[PDB]
C-alpha cells in the first residue's frame, strides 16, 4: 500500500457548501477528507456506505449532489455514522481472512503499520506523538491485500505518545447496517418473563413518568421512578394524588414521604444516599432523563443497572425525549426566531427588543451567573421586572405568578418546574474539561462552549407546553449530543467519596455498568485511571470535606484533599480565590511552595512537586488513556496505491 | 466605564469580505473587533486612524466601502499598524493629563482595571489567566475620562498568569502620525562623521553586497561585508576580484584569505568565531541579509551593533531586500501560476504536470528532507534527472550544468547560489516554537507553518534573473515578515555556549543591542529568562557537546546537556530518536526514569523531576514572560458607556 492526498476545496467553498448542503463535485476515491466548521477528519467508503466517526460527524448531514444527505446509520455506542454513498463512489470491500499486519492510512497520506490485538485494537510498531494522528479519525485500517479491516477512532496513549489504535471493526458496520434503521420506542415495554433493560423514547408530555408508571401499577407492579430534579420529583407526588388517585411515596434529600403506595418517586441523589436498591422493593425501575450527563444521574443509573437484576426487578426502563444522536427538530407549538442586532438590550453580541419582554413571563438563559446578574440589573434599570436565578439562590426568587423576566443558568432546569411565554437562549454553556497536562498531573478547566442539541431542546422546551411559545436564539448551531467529558467521570468518583460513602472500586463497577449498556451517553473509557488516583487520596481531613460540601462547588473531594495536604505542610493554597476560603482562617500562618496534586484553577504560588501523593498521581498518569483523534463537506481525498 | 459588544458579521460574510476587501457596513463605535482567516483581535480608532497590532494584522489591507484600505502606518518595532478610518467612523482621542488609573477593554466587552506603572506598562489590580486576555490585542487602555491611553499588545506572565499588561502608548501613535508616510532607505548612505546605523533597502541587483562596498572602498574606506551564506560570501568575493579588480580578504570557515585589501568579506559565523570587531579594523560594516533570523545572523549583527562604535567604525549599514513589514509585489520577469489538481505528480494537495518540468532547469521546494527524497524517487521514475538537496548533503551533488530538476529545502538558499527557469513552492516551512508548558519546564516543538513574505520572496527569487521565469505555487498569501520566535533567542544562547565561547551575560549584551536597534526583526523580549536558564547549565560534558556540534542538529548545547545529566545518572534519554544517538553506545548500562530538564521532542521513557537542574530551570520559569495575547475584516464592535463609570 501507498497513498497520496488531493485537496479539492479551499476555505470559501467549504463554508458556502456547508450552508447550502450542495456538493456538486464528483466523489472519486474511497477515502475522503471531510470538514465541519471546526473539525477536519477522514471518511471511508465500505460496502456502498460512506463511514466515519460520530465524535467528528455528529448527527450532521453530508453535502451532496442534490442537497444535504441525512445519515442512514448512526451508532453512537460504536462512534459510527454513515451516509448512503453518492453515485460514482468506489468502495473498499471488507476483509474476510484478516491478517494481523494492518496499515493505517492517516490524513497526511502516511501509511502506518499496525499489529492487531483485539477485535478493535491495534498496536503501532513505531510509537508516535498523539498529535501526529489527530485529524485521522475515520481513516481506514487496511490489510495488505488493500481490503478494509475497520475505521480508526482513538489512539491509546502513554504520557502523550500513541502506542495503540482503537478502531471500529468492519463487522460492527455489517451489524449496524442490518439493525433496524427505524425502531419504535414510544410505547412502554411489557414486563418480560425475566430481566431486561429497555428504552423509552417519548417527547415530554407522553406521561413517561406519570401515565406509564400508573399503567404498570394498575397491572399490579411495584414501580420506582428515578429523576434528577427535586422540584420535579416532588411535583409528581402532587400531580399523582390528583390525576391518578395514588398518593405515591416521595424520596428527596430535602423531604421524603412513605405512604406505603406501590409507586415511589425519587431523585437519583436520594436513591444513592440510601445504598441503591433494596432487594424486593421494586419490579420496574424507570430512569427518567437518562440523557442527563451529570455525575449523580450517571452514578445513579449505573447503580440501577448494576444492582436491579439482583434486587428482584424484571424491568429497567431508560426513558428520555432526547437519546444520544438525536436532532433538534421543529416543534409544532413553538415559533423559533433569530435574535437580530436592532434591539434595546445587548445580549451575547445580538440584541433584544424591549417590546419582546415587557409584560408576560419570559426566560433568558445565560451561561454564567455573572452575566445573569449583570442582565437582571440592566432590565430592572429599565423598569422591567427581572430576576436572576442560578446555583446558590433559592427558587422563591422566581415569582410563581405575574410578569417577570427570569435570567437563569441551567441550574433552573433542576430547580424550578414552571413554563414560560417565551424563551431567549444565548446558545452556549459552561463545561468542565480535564486536560492531561502533566504540569504536574491533570487540570480541570472551565470553558464556554456551544450548546449541544440536548441542551437546546431542554432550554427551548420551557416554552410551548400545551400553549404557544416563542424561542429566540443567538445562533442556530447544535454540537452533537450524548457524549460527555472524562471530567464527568472524575466528578462521579469525587461524588462517590464526598457524599455516598462509595470506595472508588465500587464507583467503578457502577460506572462500568453505565458504559457497557447501549443507548446511553458515551464517554472515553477512563474508569481505571480515575479509580487509581482516588484510590491514593487517603486520610482526607473530615473538617475540610465538610466546608467544601457546605459551599458546594465542584470537586469537593479534590478541593478538600489539596486543602488537606496544604495544611499538613503549613503550605499555602494554589491561590486565595473562593475555592480556598476554607483556609482563610490560617492565611497569615502558612508560607512556602504549594504541594500541588493537580490544577483545579489558576495557581498563583510557588509550587513544589516533591510530595509523595503528587508523585503517586504522576505515576497514575502513565496509564493507557484512550483519546480521540450546517453540513459536513468533502474538502479532499486520499488515493491508495504493497 | 462599561462596555458591550455587537457582532456585525457572520463567518461567511467575513470570508466574502476578506477576499473582495469591500465592506459597506457603516463603521460605528471606536473599538472594532477585527478578524483574519487565522485569528481575531481588536482594532481601536484613534485620531482618525484605525490602529491595531502588527502581530495580528501583518501588512494586510483592511476591507472598506470602496475596496481594500492600505496601511497608512506600519511600525513593526512598536508592534503597531494603522489604516485611515473610513469617513464616518468615530474615534477615541488621547488623554490630556496622565491619571494613573486605567481601564483595559477586553474583546469580551469586559473592562478590567489597570495601574499605570511606567511608560507602557500597567499592572492588573486583579491577576487573571492569560487565556482570558486572548484576542484582545489592539484594544484600548482608557483613562477614567474615556480617553485613549494606549493600545494593548501583550501580557506579562508568571507561570501563565497575567500580572501586568504592555501597551503601545498613544504618544508613540502621535509621533507616527506627525511624520512621513514614505521614507527613502533605497540608496547607500554617505559615511557620517561619527557613528551611525543606517538602513539600506534595495533589490538583489542593487549590488549592495558588491557594488556599494566597492563604492565605499573607491572613496578610500575599509569596509567589512557580513553575509549569512558561505556560498554567497565566496561568490561575492570572486566576482569582486574579477569584475572589479580588488582581491578582497575572505573570512569563512571553509576558506580564509588575507590579501591586505581594504574590503573584507565574511560570514557572520566566522566574524563571531574571530571574536567580532577588532579595534581599528574597519570603518564601514555592511550587514547584508539583516532580515535573516538564524541565530548566527542575529548574534552577529548584535555583536556588530554592540561593538562597532567602540572599535572605531563610522557606519553600520543594515542591508536587505525585504525589511520587516515588506510585502510580495509582483515581478517584471516572473509569471506566477497557481499549481492545481490536474497533473501527473502529486504535490502538497495539488499536482505538478510533467510537461511543466520535463526539460530544462527547475527547483522544487519542499518543507522537509523526507518529502524531498520521496519526490526525488518519484521524478526518477518518470525519468527526469532530479536530485534532492538538503542540510547534510553536499552542494556539488547538483549539476551546474546538465538538465536537472532540483528538489530542495531552504538549505538550498545558503549552500547553492545558482538560479533556475522555474521554481515550484509548496509555500510552507518548518519552524520551532517554544511552549512554556511547565511540564516540567518548556518545550521546543518543530512545526510546519505557512511561509512568511521573506520566504516567498527568497524562494521565488531563485528565478527571473535577467530573463523569463515561471513561479508555480501551492498556496497564495503569506504570513507577515519581521517576527521571530523566542526559540530563536534560545538558539542564540545555545550557539554562544556551543560555538563561540560566549557566556550568557555576554550574549545578553549582544542581543540586547539587536533588540534596541530599530528596523530589525522583532521579538518577544525573553533575554533575562534564557540568560538565566543557560547560566545554570554548568559542567556540561565536552565529548557530548562535540558530537552534537558535529552532528549539525539544533540546540546542540541543550541536547548535549540533557545527555550529560543522563549519562551521569546512568539514566536513558527521553527517547531513542536520532537526537540521542550520542548515548546509543551506552544503551546497555542506562536504566530508570530520565532526569528530564526540558522537552525537545517526544519523551518516551518514564521521567523524574528531582534533578537539581530540573528544579533550577523550573524556578527560572517564575520569570516575567511577555506573551502575545485577504484583508482584515471588521466582524463586530465593542460599545463604551458615554457617561457614568
Ligand atoms: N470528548 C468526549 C468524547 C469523545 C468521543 C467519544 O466517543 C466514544 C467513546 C466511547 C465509546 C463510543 C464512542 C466519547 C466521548
Ligand atoms: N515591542 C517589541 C515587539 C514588537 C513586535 C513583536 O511581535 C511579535 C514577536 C514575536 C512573536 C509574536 C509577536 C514583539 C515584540
Amino acid at each position: 500500500i501507498t497513498a497520496y492526498s488531493q485537496q479539492t476545496r479551499g476555505l470559501l467553498g467549504c463554508i458556502i457548501t456547508s450552508l447550502t448542503g450542495r456538493d456538486k463535485n464528483q466523489v472519486e476515491g474511497e477515502v475522503q477528507v471531510v470538514s465541519t466548521a471546526t473539525q477536519s477528519f477522514l471518511a471511508t467508503c465500505v460496502n456502498g456506505v460512506c463511514w466515519t466517526v460520530y465524535h467528528g460527524a455528529g448527527s450532521k448531514t453530508l453535502a451532496g449532489p442534490k442537497g444535504p444527505i441525512t445519515q442512514m446509520y448512526t451508532n453512537v455506542d460504536q462512534d459510527l455514522v454513515g451516509w448512503q454513498a453518492p453515485p460514482g463512489a468506489r468502495s473498499l470491500t471488507p476483509c474476510t481472512c484478516g491478517s494481523s499486519d494492518l496499515y493505517l492510512v492517516t490524513r497526511h497520506a502516511d501509511v502506518i503499520p499496525v499489529r492487531r490485538r483485539g477485535d478493535s485494537r491495534g498496536s503501532l510498531l513505531s510509537p508516535r506523538p498523539v498529535s501526529y494522528l489527530k485529524g485521522s479519525s475515520g481513516g481506514p485500517l487496511l490489510c495488505p491485500s488493500g481490503h478494509a479491516v475497520g475505521i480508526f477512532r482513538a489512539a491509546v496513549c502513554t504520557r502523550g505518545v500513541a502506542k495503540a489504535v482503537d478502531f471500529v471493526p468492519v463487522e460492527s458496520m455489517e451489524t449496524t447496517m442490518r439493525s433496524p434503521v427505524f425502531t419504535d420506542n414510544s410505547s412502554p415495554p411489557a414486563v418480560p418473563q425475566s430481566f431486561q433493560v429497555a428504552h423509552l423514547h417519548a417527547p415530554t408530555g407522553s406521561g413517561k413518568s406519570t401515565k406509564v408508571p400508573a399503567a404498570y401499577a394498575a397491572q399490579g407492579y411495584k414501580v420506582l421512578v428515578l429523576n434528577p430534579s427535586v422540584a420535579a420529583t416532588l411535583g409528581f407526588g402532587a400531580y399523582m394524588s390528583k390525576a391518578h388517585g395514588i398518593d405515591p411515596n416521595i424520596r428527596t434529600g430535602v423531604r421524603t414521604i412513605t405512604t406505603g403506595a406501590p409507586v415511589t418517586y425519587s431523585t437519583y441523589g436520594k436513591f444513592l444516599a440510601d445504598g441503591g436498591c433494596s432487594g424486593g422493593a421494586y419490579d420496574i425501575i424507570i430512569c427518567d432523563e437518562c440523557h442527563s450527563t451529570d455525575s449523580t444521574t450517571i452514578l445513579g443509573i449505573g447503580t440501577v443497572l448494576d444492582q436491579a437484576e439482583t434486587a428482584g426487578a424484571r424491568l429497567v426502563v431508560l426513558a428520555t425525549a432526547t437519546p444520544p444522536g438525536s436532532v433538534t427538530v421543529p416543534h409544532p407549538n413553538i415559533e423559533e426566531v433569530a435574535l437580530s442586532n436592532t434591539g434595546e438590550i445587548p445580549f451575547y453580541g445580538k440584541a433584544i427588543p424591549i417590546e419582546a419582554i415587557r409584560g408576560g413571563r419570559h426566560l433568558i438563559f445565560c451561561h454564567s451567573k455573572k452575566k445573569c446578574d449583570e442582565l437582571a440589573a440592566k432590565l430592572s434599570g429599565l423598569g422591567i421586572n427581572a430576576v436572576a436565578y442560578y446555583r446558590g439562590l433559592d427558587v422563591s426568587v422566581i415569582p410563581t405568578i405575574g410578569d417577570v423576566v427570569v435570567v437563569a443558568t441551567d441550574a433552573l432546569m433542576t430547580g424550578y418546574t414552571g413554563d414560560f411565554d417565551s424563551v431567549i437562549d444565548c446558545n452556549t454553556c459552561v463545561t468542565q474539561t480535564v486536560d492531561f497536562s502533566l504540569d504536574p498531573t491533570f487540570t480541570i478547566e472551565t470553558t464556554t462552549v456551544p450548546q449541544d442539541a440536548v441542551s437546546r431542546s431542554q432550554r427551548r422546551g420551557r416554552t410551548g407546553r400545551g400553549r404557544r411559545g416563542i424561542y429566540r436564539f443567538v445562533t442556530p448551531g447544535e454540537r452533537p449530543s450524548g457524549m460527555f467529558d472524562s471530567s464527568v467521570l472524575c466528578e462521579c468518583y469525587d461524588a462517590g467519596c464526598a457524599w455516598y460513602e462509595l470506595t472508588p472500586a465500587e464507583t467503578s463497577v457502577r460506572l462500568r455498568a453505565y458504559l457497557n449498556t447501549p443507548g446511553l451517553p458515551v464517554c472515553q473509557d477512563h474508569l481505571e485511571f480515575w479509580e487509581s488516583v482516588f484510590t491514593g487520596l487517603t486520610h482526607i481531613d473530615a473538617h475540610f470535606l465538610s466546608q467544601t460540601k457546605q459551599a458546594g462547588d465542584n470537586f469537593p473531594y479534590l478541593v478538600a484533599y489539596q486543602a488537606t495536604v496544604c495544611a499538613r505542610a503549613q503550605a499555602p493554597p494554589p491561590s486565595w480565590d473562593q475555592m480556598w476560603k476554607c483556609l482563610i482562617r490560617l492565611k497569615p500562618t502558612l508560607h512556602g511552595p504549594t504541594p500541588l496534586l493537580y490544577r483545579l484553577g489558576a495557581v498563583q504560588n510557588e509550587v513544589t512537586l516533591t510530595h509523595p501523593i503528587t508523585k503517586y498521581i504522576m505515576a497514575c498518569m502513565s496509564a493507557d488513556l484512550e483519546v480521540v483523534t450546517g453540513s459536513v463537506v468533502i474538502v479532499g481525498r486520499i488515493i491508495l496505491s504493497s
